[PDB]
DNA sequence: AAAAAAAAAAGGCGCCTATAAAAGGGGTTTCAATGTATCTATAACCAGGCATAAGTACTAAAGGGGGTGGGG
């Protein structure tokens, strides 16, 4: 294909090993938000790597935002270290990358209904509801968002390769449908 | 003809849909079986009204004997 594609997003958890009192860590963390009402957990973010942390009372957390494996592990230890330097007895454990997402350009427009009414059972095409259409690719199990525009966005990988094999299988179909 | 107010219309801004994967708690809202006061059909209750059977007293009858008084 002559194209790879770029990792935007990637989601994490982290078990921290020890009970927390969100209430006080939205208190002394700075950049937090706590609103229980609405989400049991404490939402925090850091610029470096800039990413985004929900923090639960039992400890684990969520690390989201992360545009590389090492920025994960990295973004990571710095949310866990925080709530230590607030006072828990909180420890980097159970670190596991959960989702990652990334983002093509092939360059040229696609005709969607054509590849929709040709591969129906993988796609799910309804302008009026989206207008992407949704590849559920079986090997691997990677999840597609094929646009008018060439633009690609292929999600639901646990390892960087399952994008990058998701976008080759797919992209001799995409190139069929190239309007041109 | 002119100024004026009222109206429709535009452009811009913001947020929504479908995509994605994954760690603990507390909220309101709807629905479960199990019961008071009131309902239903049943069962059972009194007092009042009409017909049949049992007991009543009543009048009803006929049959005779005995004793006393009067007459011859």
């Amino acid at each position: 294909s002559g194209i790879v594609p770029t990792l935007q997003n990637i989601v994490a958890t982290v078990t921290l090993g020890c009970r927390l009192d969100l209430k006080t860590v939205a208190l002394h963390a700075r950049n937090a938000e706590y609103n229980p009402k609405r989400f049991a957990a404490v939402i925090m973010r850091i610029r470096e790597p800039k990413t985004t942390a929900l923090i639960f009372a039992s400890g684990k957390m969520v690390v989201t935002g992360a545009k590389s494996e090492d920025d994960s592990k990295l973004a990571s230890r710095k949310y866990a270290r925080i709530i230590q330097k607030i006072g828990f007895a909180a420890k980097f454990t159970d670190f596991k990358i959960q989702n990652i997402v990334g983002s093509c350009d092939v360059k040229f427009p696609i005709r969607l209904e054509g590849l929709a009414f040709s591969h129906g059972t993988f796609s799910s095409y309804e302008p009026e509801l989206f207008p992407g259409l949704i590849y559920r690719m079986v090997k691997p199990k990677i999840v597609l968002l094929i646009f008018v525009s060439g633009k690609i966005v292929l999600t639901g990988a646990k390892q960087r390769e399952e994008i990058y094999q998701a976008f080759e299988a797919i992209y001799p179909v995409l190139s069929e449908f190239r309007k041109m």
